[PDB]
């Protein structure tokens, strides 16, 4: 099989060390790492299976003989602590997933249902393999079946080496014995498995092959779990009966020193020997459009499946418009005109601006997930972000936009012309894609949600101050100016104001005979304008799409790039 | 001391039993209760402290020998799971709290003090005792000080009957064992305590008095903890070495029946003589202002104790005051003065009614604190409500009225008057006090932050389309005019227009000869203001302050009694 022997390891990670000096060979079997919460078990699984930067490495990981190869932590699998598996999917749909992108696009759909169909047999979920997962706090399969299928979802290219880090954590007592029952089994075909728990039963202690125990980033103890008990009663620490020994172990760090320990195992007859041993040996498969189309069509499905939040807005945008065109049903070309048709401008930009704040959570949410399925090499991280962007972002933001103009566009009796219609479609579309881009510029590459929130929010209110309505933008002073360029609103408000007060006349009877409305009337639309500071030429409704496309495009490559920066070990 | 005997309880909780016939005998000591996690051990240990409805009780709970008395639940102390004790207050000022309201106002604040320094030395906290205890996510003493904090709490009042909900859970092992060796010193004392543990160490087994196993409501076992073991084997189930008999006696039930192990004991020695023994058994502290006081000053403690929130708050108020200033600065009387002006006030009017959707927090934060404390008898819920609201509510919206006003009244040239910037500061005041309060009536009574949020938010832009600026509210239909007096932002920005335009002339050079605007200038205040349907009568200025007076008073009185019919069980 594969035998992964580590060789005086040295970690530090400010310059801490987490790990001293760990030496030891895990041969096949069911491998076991155990220690306090503080010792880095954890993070000794990590580093040998490389999920951890190698800068502080400062040992030689050996596995079968040979270094290891560049290609390890794909052709190696890696549990997570807590499930990453998507429940608004099916148990059969995650592992068509896992196996899409991990196995080779040469293997034929047939074969690889062939596989997936042998790996479900292996882990006894046929019965579940057609019902969604849950979210394990929504309704779903049992937790057991979520932790069997993470493993089946490594499992599926057959891995020689398996890491499992706290596979039973959280699982009640019968279904832990199950999962690590399963372990067993899967251990007894040849394949090497390590892995880490807390506070194990004699049940489950019984089934080991090999014990690493470690305490503040020491080796107390490693050889047979069989003869760890003989050890520390031969050093003097008798043990009672009826005590776990899992507990004595532990009891005995906790001195219910550590150097001590460490030094007696330096002498033990289990150092020397692997000493011996360890001087004995040591002297992407898919295309960008199939990562694309996959991850798009998980994400698609993630969105129908969970439609509380998305229904909720397009409710909300119906509404809306059905009051708005009550509200404002019948503008006339009279002294209130220009109130209404800018007020109701106004709102509907604001509002497309505004509603944008929920597009933090489009990559805060799955942040654990794709740095783990990077590291594992599913995808690269370019189409990850195309992908969910064409899945999550075009459509929502595209809908409230048709739906606010087909609803109240007609209602008010705005402008009757199709040059127009379409216009304002697009400005609305543009306005809320650049909103929604500012706010994945700001939120990607984060864990926490409510301080971009926050953020986003403060510089929207100041953006919409800017905004023409509220201040007659050629009133301000110049050295505060030219913050109205890095306005969202002002572009939109700006080209849909451009779009309908050009040809307007707000003067009923005026006559013209004097031809003077007293020079304070703004009896026509260009007046309101000009006098607004904004231009009457085509010109200038088309200067407010080419910044907000320019916005766009910059806010997404920045993102790009905070996703790729992105500390991923 | 005391002995706590139930007698056939039964409770239906939708009518389903999760507890169906449990009789028992609680004599002084280290008494427990064991079993699965979907056991009644909780439900079980509420009935006997009484914090649980008196509804689907079905039997009779009595302790040495008579009914349990009425003031039960103040002389005898109950420890949450999770602990709920403040963060930022110091030790010594917890204990001082809970022995300010529940201890007799009679006692002299020296014995007080003695009685604190008593209990803090038992507990072993005299190191700990002048450091913040820490929000346990927020640095602070070690979780097991947070622990013993809430014992010490709990026994200012030198409680005969001490009860305990999962006292190790989260904790080590070794901070566990210390709990439990602390627990049975407390009891050689004489002190009777109960308590419910999950997944418990032969350690701590060893040291327990009585044992209740209990599975899917229904009594498996009931007496010595020490016989425990030779009853099961008796009954067939042998049990191995290494084990830990708490876990054997969890494998029982899980099955690695229910009501064969039920009758089982039925027929057992433990249950005729607890029989007999059941049969032979059988057959406000404080006034008003003294609860005010101190949850007023327990708040105020809080806030500056976590200036975060509110530092940010004032840091954004004062930015935004000080760009406002800039950008609208120097207010002219000319063609565009009416623009500028509308569209400051409104700005600030709408700033200080979306800025309040922040108040939700203040109830939904800390209700499992004021459920317990009401139910342990502390302060009544009148008391909380006004203290709360005079800490956390009046001086932080109170303070953003003022900063605004003084920042920007004198740089954008508004009224030179007095009697008009004090209007102005106690109208924004108003606005923000009754959004506020709105916020605070739907939040009440709830643990969720999330949807009323939302609600807020939406209910918020509903108003404010009916404010002046955007609708002209003279052209909206009858059927929906009425909606206008439902809105907070309108009445203040209603008042603030009245108390600036009224006066202004915003037409240069006119010279009044001919005497004709052309009837579409809009060149006087008094015009605008007509033309806007408000009224230029002094009343007109003051009919809106009474109505945001009359809606704080309605929503604080809602909120008042959706805290009162909270179900507090
Ligand atoms: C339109 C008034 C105002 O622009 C202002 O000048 O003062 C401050 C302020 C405003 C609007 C909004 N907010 C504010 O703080 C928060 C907010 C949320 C809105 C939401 C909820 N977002 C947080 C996503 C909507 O769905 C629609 C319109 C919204 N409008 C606003
Ligand atoms: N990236 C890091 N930065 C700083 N400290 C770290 C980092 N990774 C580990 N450590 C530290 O190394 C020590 C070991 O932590 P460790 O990962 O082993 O926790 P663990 O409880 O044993 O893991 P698990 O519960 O998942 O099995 C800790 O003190 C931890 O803070
Ligand atoms: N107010 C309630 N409404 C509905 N069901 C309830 C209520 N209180 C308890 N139950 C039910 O009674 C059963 C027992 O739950 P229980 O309180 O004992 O959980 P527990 O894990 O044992 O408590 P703990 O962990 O804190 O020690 C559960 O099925 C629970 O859903
Ligand atoms: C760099 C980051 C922070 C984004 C800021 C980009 C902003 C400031 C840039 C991006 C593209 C720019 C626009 C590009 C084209 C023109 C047309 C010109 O006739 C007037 C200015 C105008 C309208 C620019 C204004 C400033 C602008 C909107
Ligand atoms: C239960 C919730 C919705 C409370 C909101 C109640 C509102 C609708 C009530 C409370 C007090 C009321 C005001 C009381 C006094 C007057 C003066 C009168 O000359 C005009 C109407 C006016 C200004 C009322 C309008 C409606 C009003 C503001």
């Amino acid at each position: 099989g594969a035998v992964l022997s580590f060789h005086n390891i040295c970690y530090r990670v400010v310059e801490k060390e987490i790990l001293s000096n760990i030496n030891g060979i895990m041969k096949p079997g069911l491998n076991a790492i155990l220690g306090p919460t503080g010792g880095g078990k954890s993070s000794l699984l990590d580093v040998l299976a490389a999920r951890k930067d190698p800068s502080g490495l400062s040992g030689d990981v050996l596995i079968n003989g040979a270094p290891r190869p560049a290609n390890f932590k794909c052709n190696s699998g890696y549990v997570v602590q807590d499930d990453v598996v998507m429940g608004t999917l099916t148990v059969r749909e995650n592992l068509q997933f896992s196996a899409a992108l991990r196995l080779a696009t040469t293997m034929t759909n047939h074969e690889k249902n062939e596989r997936i169909n042998r790996v479900i047999q292996e882990l006894g979920l046929d019965k579940v393999a057609d019902s969604k997962v849950g979210t394990q706090f929504i309704r779903g399969v049992s937790g057991g079946e979520r932790k069997r299928t993470s493993i089946g979802m490594e499992l599926i290219t057959d891995p020689s080496i398996l890491f499992l880090d706290e596979p039973t954590t959280g699982l009640d007592s019968s279904t832990a014995n199950a999962v690590l029952l399963l372990l067993k089994r899967m251990s007894k075909q040849g394949r090497t498995i390590i892995f880490s728990i807390h506070q194990p039963r004699y049940s489950i202690f019984k089934l080991f092959d090999s014990l690493t125990l470690l305490a503040s980033g020491r080796l107390m103890f490693h050889g047979p779990a069989q003869e760890a008990l003989g050890y520390f009663e031969s050093a003097g620490y008798h043990c009672e009966a009826y005590n776990n020994p899992a507990d004595f172990f532990l009891d005995i760090i906790n001195g219910d020193l550590i150097e001590k320990l460490a030094e007696i195992y330096v002498n033990s007859s289990f150092y020397k020997e692997t000493k011996a041993e360890l001087h004995q040996l040591s002297g992407y498969t898919t295309s960008f459009c199939h990562q694309l189309r996959w991850v798009s069509k998980r994400s698609f499905k993630n969105l129908l499946g969970n439609p509380q939040a998305s229904i909720a807005q397009i409710i909300v945008t119906v509404v809306l418009g059905l009051v708005i065109g009550a509200i404002y049903f019948g503008l006339k070309n009279d002294s209130t005109g220009i109130q209404n048709r800018a007020g109701v401008l106004f709102f509907l930009t604001t509002n497309q601006c505004f509603s944008s704040v929920s597009a933090v959570e489009l990559f805060v949410v799955e942040k654990k997930l794709f740095i783990h399925e990077y590291i594992s090499g599913y995808y690269r991280v370019s189409s990850y972000f195309l992908g969910k962007l064409l899945s999550d972002l075009l459509p929502m933001r595209m809908l409230p936009s048709i739906i606010f103009t087909c609803i109240v566009y007609f209602m008010l009796g705005l402008k009757p012309k199709a040059d127009a219609f379409f216009v304002m479609m697009f400005t609305l579309m543009m306005v809320a894609y650049s909103a929604s881009s500012m706010a994945l510029a700001i939120a990607a590459g984060q864990s926490v949600v409510s301080v971009a929130t926050l953020l986003m929010t403060i510089c929207f209110v100041f953006m919409m101050i800017f905004s023409g309505l509220l201040v007659n933008l050629t009133t301000i002073a110049s050295w505060l100016s030219w913050l109205q360029y890095f306005s969202i609103p002002r572009y939109g408000f700006t080209a849909l104001q451009h779009n309908e007060f050009l040809g307007q006349n707000f003067c009923p009877g005026l006559n013209a005979t004097g031809n003077n409305p007293c020079n304070y009337a703004t009896c026509t639309g260009e007046e309101y304008l000009v006098k607004q500071g904004i231009d009457l030429s085509p010109w200038g409704l088309w200067k407010n799409h080419v910044a907000l496309a320019c916005m766009i495009v910059i806010f997404l490559t920045i993102a790009y790039l905070k996703l790729l920066f992105l500390k991923k070990y």
